[PDB]
């Protein structure tokens, strides 16, 4: 069997699997549901969810407008996947891959680029925000709408949405990372999801590696949480190494000193439980980073942090 | 010695090394100087130029905003390290890892989340453009100028810039992609660069991984070319595997049906050769990807693209 693996990279040399933007601390969370879909890959490579490979595809939109409505949410965005084939929503997804996981407002910019009869290679691009509360951000069923800053600078032409960060409504609906979005709309239900993930031992947290990610106003402190960072994702999927049972026991060290800081378990379906009671920041040195040590399982007891 | 290898990624799963965006396409061009500092990185896994290992990084910058001066170039951006650290401009690199490394202007946006006594954990977001042609463009020395779309909304404290596609500057100005800028601005040499990149070898032409990223108004196609992408240098970067040869054959291949579709040289320093005369795109299929076949020498003849 070929061995598991991480690669070896420092907190801020790890991309948040969530939002485009890179990891600044780990914390571990009490308990009490944790159910992501960005993010989202088994230790053996198997991707879950909406997730996909790219760090500059998570909470971005690839399409066309095509209409406008006269509602807040004004521009209607029919989606392609991400690297430009045609969307298909009877695919065995939550949404197309990237689609943000989370209840708020997306903000960033959208960029149009012509093809066609129309001025034929004319660019434009301006400020936009997605909200995810819309009644139109019906993204399984194909389609989201976007609020834009210039409505007489905007053409029924290919577009993409960047985004720079995130914020609660202005109307108060507000920023809540662990809220589903309601892929295809007011009064339908969500499908094939990636599982809601906990701890089934005592004693035992949530791992989160945490990013505190630009708002636009407000007090928002910005906070994403992600199970796992891209890189891992990038890795396993690379590596699909077996894994040999349900659990990797793995170390944080200080490769400076070669002292093993604190151990954690890494759950085969791709998250991470340490041996803590309570919120706490981890404050841990720069360059420490986790490694592999070994197979075990489910009722293994971690040395308390 | 430790196998080198690529990373098994279709083009569509790849990100360019200098912009934060997906792969489009492969391209040839004709001889006649490349020097790009972004997306550089040794076969055995050295970081060169301005390289570093995010994409979220590339052309983003990180720092206070500390004065204003009366003139386009108007917000005075001293500069930190993307992972927040402290700028050493006494360092051998040719600026801050991430620095873009072309002339003309990226937009973007700005967002700040203040620290300190005033009013610490506020937020604000605008659009903003980056100059490489101003003067005050010397993130070498250690900060580059902004100019903002609502100067009534902006304050002296931390400061991210993330991009979101490029343009000419006005009044004849132009996007050139090959240009580096002035580092340390007029009059100085550039220094601790990655060196410029060529065919060594007649009937050759280097081989560039291209996209077309976003434009803010009027018909520039938005080219930026890299000599490998992102991937293989966070590839490169893990493995470290020696270099047995100053060049490494690597082929094409369609994985669907097993064939070859044609071969290359990836040079010891990180770029891509074929035999080929013109300009030209190739148009190959969707899932294929380069493999490493073996270790060569300069005086190997490619088959003809
Ligand atoms: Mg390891
Ligand atoms: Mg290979």
């Amino acid at each position: 069997s070929k061995p598991f693996s991480l690669p070896i990279l420092t907190l801020s040399e790890l991309t948040n699997s969530r939002f485009p933007v890179p990891i600044d601390s780990l914390f571990t969370a009490q308990n009490n549901q944790v159910q992501c879909q960005n993010g989202r890959c088994t230790l053996d490579g198997e991707l879950q969810g909406t997730t996909q490979l790219l760090p500059t595809g998570i909470c971005a939109f690839r399409g066309r407008v095509t209409a406008q409505i006269n509602q807040r949410d004004r521009w209607h965005m029919q989606l392609q996947n991400l690297n430009g084939t045609t969307y298909d929503p009877t695919d065995d997804v939550p949404a197309p891959l990237g689609t943000p996981d989370f209840k708020g407002v997306v903000f960033g910019m959208v960029s149009q680029r012509n093809v066609g009869n129309d001025a034929p290679g004319s660019t434009r691009a301006q400020q936009a925000w997605v909200s995810t509360y819309s009644p139109q951000f019906v993204p399984k069923l194909g389609s989201v709408n976007l609020r834009i800053s210039d409505n007489d600078d905007f053409q029924f032409q290919p577009t993409k949405f960047t985004p720079v960060g995130v914020n609660d409504d202005d109307d108060g609906h507000p920023f809540r990372q662990w809220e589903l979005p309601n892929y295809s709309g007011e009064l339908t239900l969500n499908m094939n999801l990636a599982p809601p993930v906990a701890p089934n031992f005592p004693g035992e947290q949530l791992l989160f590696f945490r990013s505190f990610v630009p708002c636009s106003g407000g007090y928002n402190q910005g906070i994403i949480d992600c199970l796992i960072p891209q890189e891992w994702i990038q890795h396993f999927y690379q590596e699909s190494a077996p894994s040999q049972s349900d659990v990797a026991l793995i170390r944080y060290v200080n490769p400076d000193t070669g002292r093993t800081l604190f151990e954690a378990k890494l759950h085969r379906s791709g998250y991470i439980t340490v041996a803590h009671s309570g919120d706490y920041p981890l404050v841990v040195p720069a360059n420490g980073h986790f490694r592999f040590d070994s197979w075990v399982n489910q009722f293994y007891s971690l040395a308390p942090m």
